[PDB]
């Protein structure tokens, strides 16, 4: 009935991948209860820091990455959802189902990665467990893992960055290519495609 139609909750930042120092590590900033509540109100007063956020909905958890003042993630994680912010839900400023891409204005206090212009094919994928996985670029939107591993290890890291040797953003992790459950390669949204969307 019209009277009882529910609304979907906001995406909520629940932690980050700390890349500040010599050791990458995941930090949780909000537990499940506060996450649930913040998703419904869309009101998140937690201080945001860093480039790579861990985000959650009621049903999924994945990553989101700031590049050029936009917090980017995958459409298959976020759909058309708002993100929680100190003053309430914030509507997406970019949505592209054809690229599996969405973006919101970057939260106050985040830091943005710089788009790569190195042209290097020696990349590094950052996962939600703060693993930094070397990846050889193999095309415009694909790279191979130098050390394959089960897809379990990459699940939940869509929206994370592929970085060049200098720490610039090369793309946003979108999908894993596997054989008998082993991730041999990854697909990503190239940063140029983000820059065109902008
Ligand atoms: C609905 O509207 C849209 C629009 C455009 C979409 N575009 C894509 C490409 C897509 O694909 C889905 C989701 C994605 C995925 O699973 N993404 C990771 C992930 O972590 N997600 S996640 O964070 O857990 C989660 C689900 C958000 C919470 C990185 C994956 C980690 C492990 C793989 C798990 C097994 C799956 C292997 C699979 N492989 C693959 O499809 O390979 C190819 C055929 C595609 C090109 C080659 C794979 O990766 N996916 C399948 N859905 C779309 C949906
Ligand atoms: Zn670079």
């Amino acid at each position: 009935h019209m009277a009882s139609m529910k609304k979907k909750g906001s995406v909520v930042i629940v932690g980050r991948i700390n890349l500040s120092g010599d050791t990458a590590y995941a930090q949780q900033t909000r537990g499940e209860e506060g996450c649930q509540e913040t998703s419904q109100t869309g009101r998140d007063k937690n201080q945001v820091e860093g480039e790579v956020q861990i985000v959650s909905t009621a049903t999924q958890t994945f990553l989101a990455t700031s590049i050029n003042g936009v917090l980017w993630t995958v459409y298959h994680g976020a759909g058309t959802r708002t993100i929680a912010s100190p003053k309430g839900p914030v509507t997406q400023m970019y949505t592209n189902v054809d690229k599996d891409l969405v973006g919101w204005q970057a939260p106050q206090g985040s830091r943005s990665l710089t788009p790569c212009t190195c042209g290097s094919s020696d990349l590094y994928l950052v996962t939600r467990h703060a693993d930094v996985i070397p990846v050889r670029r193999r095309g415009d939107s694909r790279g191979s893992l130098l050390s394959p591993r089960p897809i379990s290890y990459l699940k939940g890291s869509s929206g994370g960055p592929l970085l060049c040797p200098a720490g610039h953003a090369v793309g946003i992790f979108r999908a894993a290519v596997s054989t008998r459950g082993v991730a041999k390669a990854v697909a990503f949204i190239p940063v140029e495609s983000l820059e065109t969307t902008m």
